[PDB]
């Protein structure tokens, strides 16, 4: 029985509006409705992993697990295994996998983050799950961010708190937040970004939706505009949106958007918006392809419609050689030439690098770099040819070219990371000097760049 080099992953997000679901929700798991939808010829083909995020979920974990498992069994005739379930207040994540994957999955972690303070602490935040699937790390975040059209900055703050404080994946990756810990990271939920147009344009917006003309609405979507200005979700992807706004509907139909201010809304308008979203970030040069992104048309218990997204995702096997794991393979090495970090910091400490990778027995600390002043004000930290030679556990190019090196640049004075990034070893050539590059971030904001050259030696 061969190990897979690809899997498919279903991501669902649904704000259930504190109402039980209807008796049939299979269209959600089949990616049928509006947008980029899944071919009918695939309906019986189970996804490898289903990740379900709910918000305003009124059900117990038991109640929802029974609905989800029975739904997937009806679709696929497969009885899925429960990988993980985690609930904060009414925010929930469920991970289900095909039974054949049970002994491919390990290191399962769950966590939550509560956003806000006092007033604004009590119902928003995020839940997440991570695990290893053979050689590949997978992370999943379901967030319910702050509501309201005039709170985009609060949503951006909620995002930064979640990526700082959600404790998933390998704790040995201490300088790295969740935006660097996984081969593939999926972040979804009721992110609550709105279409920023004047209230008076409500009926115009509805018109446009009825005509399936989304371009003039998407150009005012706060998540797309905030992402363009690098205010949030830096270095994440989202498929093009080709489905109608998923909020705010009258319940029990999809024929009506309920946008007008009511006591029940705190006298706020809810112009039609794409509140419910799926984004991802994968390590450089790993296969990931969105195969569906859309909303259901036939699930109408909530004022939100469910959103689905599906992905092909590259995975690797749990590699064993005669040497590593348990030793190094002297036929492998990773060298760095002419490397330098460019940092936005105004500080003057010395810096050193840490290299982290599951291709190393443990992380590697460099010597301090040499600080110079850039011609436009910047700090340039030069490592020259001084960086340590990295000794991978396995030299086989079928393993090594699939790996990645995480880099942290740390202050000698405080040992605090000023920037984190990632380099792929999926090179065009071995035993050849090749350019490398990563942006550096800290708390998910841009702090600098790392560039230089790499020389990778494999057993071939
Ligand atoms: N093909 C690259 C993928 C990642 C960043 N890129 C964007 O165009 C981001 C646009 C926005 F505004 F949606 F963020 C380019
Ligand atoms: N532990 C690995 C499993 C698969 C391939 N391997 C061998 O064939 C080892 C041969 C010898 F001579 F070391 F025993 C190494």
């Amino acid at each position: 029985q061969p190990e897979p080099d690809m899997i498919t992953i279903f991501i669902g997000t649904w704000n259930m509006g504190n109402a039980p679901p209807p008796k049939k929700i299979t269209s959600w798991f089949l990616s049928k409705g509006q947008g980029k939808t899944r071919d009918d010829s695939a309906d019986y083909i189970p996804h490898d992993i289903y990740v379900i995020g709910t918000q305003e979920d009124p059900l117990s974990e038991k109640e929802w697990l029974e609905i989800l498992k029975h739904s997937l069994q009806e679709i696929t005739s497969v009885t899925f295994k429960t990988v993980a379930i985690h609930t904060l207040w009414n925010i929930r994540i469920v991970v289900l996998a095909k039974p054949e994957h049970e002994n491919r999955i390990s290191h399962i972690c769950t966590d939550n983050v509560k956003t806000g303070i006092a007033n604004t602490l009590g119902n928003k935040g995020a839940v997440g799950v991570s695990f290893m699937f053979n050689g590949t790390s997978l992370g999943f975040v379901n967030s319910h961010l702050t509501s309201g059209s005039e709170k985009k900055l609060r949503r951006n703050q909620n995002y930064m708190n979640i990526l700082r404080f959600l404790a998933l994946g390998d704790k040995k990756l201490s300088p790295f937040n969740i935006t660097h810990r996984f081969t593939h990271l999926f972040w979804f939920g009721d992110l609550n970004y709105r279409v920023d147009l004047p209230t008076w344009e409500a009926e115009t917006i509805i018109q446009k939706i009825k005509q399936q003309q989304y371009a003039d609405l998407l150009s005012h979507d706060q998540l797309l505009t905030e992402r363009r200005e690098q205010k949030v979700f830096l270095h994440f992807e989202e498929e093009e949106i080709t489905f109608a706004p998923t909020y705010r509907f009258e319940r029990l139909t999809r024929d009506k958007y309920a946008y007008t201010k009511q006591k029940a809304t705190g006298m706020k308008y809810n112009l039609p918006s794409w509140c419910d979203r799926v984004l991802w970030k994968s390590y450089p040069l790993v296969h990931v392809v969105c195969q569906s992104y859309g909303s259901t048309s036939d699930i109408m218990t909530s004022d939100h419609s469910p959103v689905f997204a599906t992905f092909e995702a590259g995975v690797t096997s749990q590699f064993v050689s005669k040497n590593g794991p348990g030793t190094v393979d002297s036929q492998g090495q990773i060298e760095f030439l002419r490397c330098y970090a460019t940092l936005k910091t105004k500080s003057q400490t010395k810096f050193y690098l840490e290299f982290h990778s599951s291709c190393l027995e443990s992380f590697v600390k460099s010597q301090e770099g040499e600080n110079e002043e850039g011609s436009e004000g910047e700090l340039v930290v030069k490592f020259g040819e001084t960086l340590p030679k990295l000794k991978p556990i396995i030299s086989d190019p079928e393993y090594l070219l699939d790996q990645h090196i995480l880099i942290s640049i740390k202050s000698s004075d405080s040992d605090e990371s000023y920037g984190e990034g990632c380099i792929a070893l999926r090179l065009e050539a071995t035993e050849t000097q090749l350019p490398i590059y990563t942006p550096l971030t800290h708390h998910g904001e841009l702090t600098g760049h790392f560039q230089g050259e790499i020389k990778l030696q494999t057993s071939q």
